C-alpha cells in the first residue's frame, strides 16, 4: 500500500460534479496572460483552461501559473493544445488573431482573422456549447461579429470588449484631473472601438453633477479647458504605451477580468461592450458596437439606450457603415 | 411608456440561467446570521436564501441585508417560510434546533431536535436534491446521523461542523501562546465535540517541528507547560463567551463561511469535520465524529487516516458508544 | 528551557513598530458589532479596539471574534473600559448613545448623548490626537457638530455618518425597480438624516443617463411613475425593519466599513457624508448636513458643490435652522 | 473659474498625511511587473512606486497599470528614474541585477551585482530610511548579505525571498500528488536557495500525520515512491519553465506578494526566507540562508529553530561555506 493509500481514503461513489465556474482563454500571448492572472488573483474562477498554437510557450505558461497554487484558490489550472480541455466552460476570453503584415488591406486583415476564427470558434463550442464568448481581439468590433456568426449562439452570449476598457481610461484621466478615485467619476466612451469612439459629454458627471452643465462648450473648440484632448489620449493610450515598451497588456487583463466578475458572478452591472447595435440609434446594418449593457451568467441580457445628440448619433451611423463595408466583403 | 422601457431594453432569448453557487441558511438567530453575514461579506454566493419560522423576523433580517446590497456582489437576498425559496441550492447550513431546558434529559433534547429535523429535512431536499448539507445545530455529531438518515442522501453530501471550530480555537490560543499567526499554528482537535474532544499531540508543530518531540510529557500529567489546559480551554470556550455576552454566534459564522469556501470552489481543502466513521480506529456502529476530510464541490469525498495512539482511539470508541446508544432511542 | 523558547527565538533589537492602520469601534451594541464584523471579514485593519461600558458584554464580543482568528487577517483584537486600549487609531467608529424614552422632547434627548459625548470624545483624542473620527449615533448631524466642537480636532478629521446608507438604500430600491445592480444605479439623497433629507433628481441615472430628462414630472404630484414612493421608502427603511425584527445593524455595519475601507486605504473616493455647511446652498450656521465629499487617510478634505434647484436649498436651509436651533439650547 | 474650481472645493487646512503602506518595486523586467501586479490585484498598497534604469520601458509599464485604476483600490501609481518618487516606502522588493555573461566567474557575477547594488541600496535608504527592504535578485541568498552591509540597516528589516517559492513549488506537487489543496499538504525547503536546498522530510504531512512516519525511507534510495524526485523538480523548476517559454514570472511574483501581504499587514506569519543565520545549525560563517521566520511590520522578528538531522544541518553547514568563500573575496 502507497503512503497515498495509507493515508486518504476516498468515501464518495458518486461521479465527480465537475466545474461551477470555469474559464478559458485562447491564446496565452501577453492580453491571454494578463486576463488569465487578473482572473486568478481575483478568484474568480474554480477551473482554468488555456489554448494557443504555440505549445511550448502554452505549457510554460501553464507550468509557471500552477506553480503558485498554494497562493491562489483555485482548484486547477490546465492546458492543451486540443480544445478538449476547454469543456465545460461557463466564459471563454479569445484573445487570439493574425498578425498583422506590410501594407496589406484591411479587408484581407480581417479575412486572415476570420479563417483563424474558423477554426478556434467551432472548436470551443463543440465543447463547452453553453458559454459565453468574449472576444477581445481586434478589430473587436467586426470579430466580435464574426464569432457571433460562426458559433451560431444568440445574441446574449457573444460579447466584444468594446470600449470597455477605453471608458476606464477615460474615467482615470478624468480622475487624475479632478483629484479623484475614478470609480467617482462618471464617463461613456461608446460606438466603435478606436480613434472613432464617441465621448457623450452630458453623462461626465461626479455626483450626479455633470460637468458640461457647469460648462456648455465642454469637449468643443471653444472649450476654454479642451476636454476633447482627454477624449484624444483615451484613443491614443494603446499607441503610447506601445511606443514606450513595445506592447500593451495590464490595462486590458485588468478589464477583462471586470467583465467576467459581472458574468460569473450574475451581478447585472452595466459595462460599455460591443454587441448587436442593428436598430439602435439610426443603425440599420447588422454590425456591432459598444453601448451600455448589463451583464449576468446569462450574457449580455439587457441593452441601455442613451439619450444621444443628432452629431453623436450620426458618429454611430457612420461607423456601422464602415464596418458593413468590410463585413459584406467577408467569407464565413 | 415606462421609463424603464424607454432606457432599458431587454434583448435575450434565452431563459435566465439561474444561480451557480445559491446558499441557503436554515434558521435566523444569532448563529444564522452571523454565517449569512460571513458569507455575503467574503464574495462566496450569487443568491443567498434564508429560511425560519417566524415570518416578521425572517422579513426583517433579509431587508436589513438587501439594504447592504451596494456594498456586496451577491445577485439578491431571498426570504420565506416556504422551502421553495431555497431551490436550487448548491450548499444549505443548517442551524435550526431546539432551545434547551432545565431539568431535561439527554433524550429527550436530542429527540426534539429529531422531531424539527423530520419536517425539516425533507422540505430542503424536495426543492435541493442536489445540495450539500452542512449541519451546524447540537449536538452535531448525533444530528449529522440523523441528517443523514432522513435525507437518504449519500454520505458526501451530509457534513457536520463537527470540530472545525474548536480545532480552530486550538490553534489561536496555540498562536497567543506562541506569538504567532494562527495559520502557522498546526494543531488537530477530533473526535466527538465538545467535552469528550480528542487534541491530537503527535500533529501539533510550527512549520513541521513537532512540539511533543521538543516536549515528550506534553499533554500528559508530568506536562511542566500545562498543553492540557489549552484543550480544556478550547471546550470551555463557548461556556465562557455564553457567560459574558449571553450567546456565541462570530466564530461559528466565520467557520461555517470557511467550510463553505471550501465547498463551493471546489478546493479539495482539509478540515476537521464530522462524518460517518464506521470501520475507523475500531468504531463498529453507524456513528458521525470528526476527523480530518477532504471538501469540494462533491462535498466530502476523501478521510484522511491519522496514526492515533491507542489511548486516543479508546476515546474515539468510547465516544461511539455513547452515540449509538442514544441513537437507538431515537424515533426517526 | 521552555518549548517555546526552544523553538522560537527573538532575533530583532528594534522595538515594535505598532499599528499602521488601526480601528476603534465604541459600543458593542448591534450596530458597533455589525461594522467590527464588518471591517474584519473585509481584512481593513491590522488592529482592532473595542470598547463599551459594560465589561462582560464587551469581553464576550472580543473573545468570540479572537476566537475566529483563524480566518481573518487582523493582527490582534482588544476591548477594555479604558480609552487606553483604543491608543493611536486611524479611524474611530462611534455608535454610543442614549437610549430614547418615550415622552421625551428631542431637546431631551439630544443633551443626553451630548451628556455622554462628554466623557467619550476628549477620552478618544487623549489617546489617538491624530485619528479621524466617525459618528454614526444618531442624530448624526448634531451629534457629528457635538464631536467637532469636543474633540477640538479641525474638521477634515470629524465626520458623520450622514446619509450614506440613505443613499445606499435609494440606489439598492432603484436598482432592484430597473433590474440591475445598484452600483450601476446612481442617485444622491442628501442634507438632514432622515425624513427631511432631499433625493437630488437630476442626478438619478444609469451609465450618465438623465432618468428626469426621460421623465421631467420625475418626483412631483405630477410623476405618474410615483418616484416620490421610492424617496419615501429610504426614508421609512429603519422604521420597518426596526418593527419586524426590533433593530437594524447589517446595512449600517456593511455602511460604515465602505467608509472606513476609504479612509483607510486613500481612495479619494465621493460619499454622501455629514460635515460643515456653513456657507453652502445659504445656510449660515455652522451646521452638520450631508452633502457628496472626498474622503482619504486625510479625512474629508474636499466637499462637491452640486447645482440644486432653488427649491432643494430651501429644504436644506430649513434644516439647518431647524438644527441650529437645537444646538443653541445645548449645553457644552 | 474652471470647472473643477467650480465643481470641487478643498476644505482642509491640515497637511495631506501621506501614504500608510506604499511599497516600491526596483526593476521592471517581467519578474518585477509580476510581483506589481501581484500586490495591486490583491490591495495591498496604497502607493506603488516603481524605478528602473530604462527609462522608456519603465514609464510604459506605468502607464499601462495606472490605466487599470477604475478596477483598483490604490490612491496612486509612481515611475521615475530618479529615488525621490520611492520615499517613505513601508517595503522596497529587489529584483535588478546584473546581466550574466559568457562563461564569467561566480565571484565576477556577483562582484557586478554588488556594483549595482551599491548605486541602488543607498537612495533607497536615503528617501526610505525606515523602510524593509526584501531582495529577491539572484544569487539571493548571497545578494541580501550584499543589502544588508551595504543598506546599514539592522537584520529584521532586510530579507531574501530564499526558498519561499520552492517550498511552495514542493507544497504544490505534494498537492498534486495527493489530490488535495496545496495549503493542506505541508513540507518545508530549506536552505540555500537552488540545487543544494534540503527538503526536511520530518515535516511533511497532511493534517498533522507525517508521511515519513509512514513510509521511513522517503527521501532515501531505498524508497518505494521516489520523494526525492518531487524535491528533484523543485528545483528543476524555473529551468523548465524557461526551456518552454523563456522566462519565469507569474509564480515569483504571487511569493513576493505573499510575503508583502504578512509584512504590511503585520501578519506575524511564517515563512521559510532567507536571513542571517550565523549562529545555527552549526553555522558560525556570517551568511543568509532560508529557514522558517515570523514576518510582520517590523520585518523579521522572530526565527524558528527546525530539529534538523545530523544530514540535514551538515548540507547546511556546506552551502554556508560555500557562500562564504564567494562573500570574503567581494569589494563591498
Ligand atoms: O493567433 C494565435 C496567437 O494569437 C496571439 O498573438 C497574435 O496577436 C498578437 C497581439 O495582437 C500579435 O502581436 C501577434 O503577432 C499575433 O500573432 C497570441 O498572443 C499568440 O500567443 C497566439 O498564438
Ligand atoms: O490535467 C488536469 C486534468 O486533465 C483532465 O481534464 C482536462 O481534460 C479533459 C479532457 O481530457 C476535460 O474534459 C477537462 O475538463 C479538462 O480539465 C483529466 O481528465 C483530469 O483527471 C486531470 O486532473
Ligand atoms: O423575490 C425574489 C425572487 O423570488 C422568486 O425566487 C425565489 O423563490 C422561488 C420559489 O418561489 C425559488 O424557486 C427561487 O429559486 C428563489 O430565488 C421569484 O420567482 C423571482 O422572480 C423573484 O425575483
Ligand atoms: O428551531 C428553529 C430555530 O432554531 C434556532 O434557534 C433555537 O436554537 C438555539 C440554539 O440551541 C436556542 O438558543 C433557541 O432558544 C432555540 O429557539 C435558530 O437560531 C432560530 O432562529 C430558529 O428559528
Ligand atoms: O492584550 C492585547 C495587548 O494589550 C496591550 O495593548 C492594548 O492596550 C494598550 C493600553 O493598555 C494600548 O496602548 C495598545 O495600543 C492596545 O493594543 C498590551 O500592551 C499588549 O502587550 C497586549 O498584547
Ligand atoms: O451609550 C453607550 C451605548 O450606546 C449604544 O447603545 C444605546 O444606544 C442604542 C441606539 O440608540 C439604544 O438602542 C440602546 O438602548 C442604548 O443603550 C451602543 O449600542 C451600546 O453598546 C453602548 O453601550
Ligand atoms: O539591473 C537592472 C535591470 O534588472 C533586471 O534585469 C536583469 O535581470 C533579468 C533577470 O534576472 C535578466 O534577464 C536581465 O538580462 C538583467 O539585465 C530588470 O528586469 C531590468 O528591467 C532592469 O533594468
Ligand atoms: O506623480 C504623482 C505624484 O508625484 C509626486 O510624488 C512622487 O514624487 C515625490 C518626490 O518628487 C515623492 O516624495 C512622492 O512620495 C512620490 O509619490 C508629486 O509630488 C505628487 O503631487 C504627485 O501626485
Amino acid at each position: 500500500a502507497s503512503t497515498k493509500e495509507k493515508l486518504i481514503t476516498h468515501v464518495s461513489k458518486e461521479e465527480p460534479a465537475g466545474p461551477t465556474n470555469k474559464v478559458t482563454v485562447v491564446g496565452v500571448g501577453m492580453v491571454g496572460m494578463a486576463a488569465a492572472i487578473s482572473i486568478l488573483l481575483k478568484d474568480l474562477t474554480d477551473e482554468l483552461a488555456l489554448v494557443d498554437v504555440m505549445e511550448d510557450k502554452l505549457k510554460g505558461e501553464a507550468m509557471d501559473l500552477q506553480h503558485g497554487s498554494l497562493f491562489l484558490k483555485t482548484h486547477k489550472i490546465v492546458a492543451d493544445k486540443d480544445y478538449s480541455v476547454t469543456a465545460n466552460s461557463k466564459v471563454v476570453v479569445v484573445t487570439a488573431g493574425a498578425r498583422q503584415q506590410e501594407g496589406e488591406s484591411r479587408l484581407n486583415l480581417v479575412q486572415r482573422n476570420v479563417n483563424i476564427f474558423k477554426f478556434i470558434i467551432p472548436n470551443i463550442i463543440k465543447y463547452s456549447p453553453n458559454c459565453i464568448l468574449l472576444v477581445v481581439s481586434n478589430p473587436v468590433d467586426i470579430l466580435t461579429y464574426v464569432a457571433w456568426k460562426l458559433s451560431g449562439l444568440p445574441r446574449n452570449r457573444v460579447i466584444g470588449s468594446g470600449t470597455n476598457l477605453d471608458s476606464a481610461r477615460f474615467r482615470h484621466l478624468m480622475g487624475e484631473k479632478l483629484g479623484i478615485h475614478p470609480s467617482n467619476c462618471h464617463g461613456w466612451v461608446i460606438g466603435e472601438h478606436g480613434d472613432s469612439s464617441v465621448p457623450v459629454w452630458s453623462g461626465v458627471n461626479v455626483a450626479g453633477v455633470f460637468l458640461q452643465g457647469l460648462n456648455p462648450d465642454m469637449g468643443t473648440d471653444k472649450d476654454k479647458e479642451d476636454w476633447k484632448s482627454v477624449h484624444k489620449m483615451v484613443v491614443d493610450s494603446a499607441y503610447e504605451v506601445i511606443k514606450l515598451k513595445g506592447y500593451t497588456s495590464w490595462a486590458i487583463g485588468m478589464s477583462a477580468a471586470d467583465l467576467c466578475q459581472s458574468i460569473l458572478k450574475n451581478l447585472r452591472k452595466c459595462h460599455p461592450v460591443s454587441t448587436l447595435v442593428k436598430g439602435m440609434h439610426g443603425v440599420n446594418e447588422e454590425v456591432f458596437l459598444s453601448v451600455p449593457c448589463i451583464l449576468g451568467n446569462s450574457g449580455l441580457t439587457d441593452v441601455v439606450h442613451m439619450t444621444l445628440k443628432s452629431d453623436e448619433e450620426k458618429q454611430l451611423v457612420k461607423s456601422a457603415e464602415t464596418l458593413w463595408g468590410v463585413q459584406k466583403d467577408l467569407t464565413l
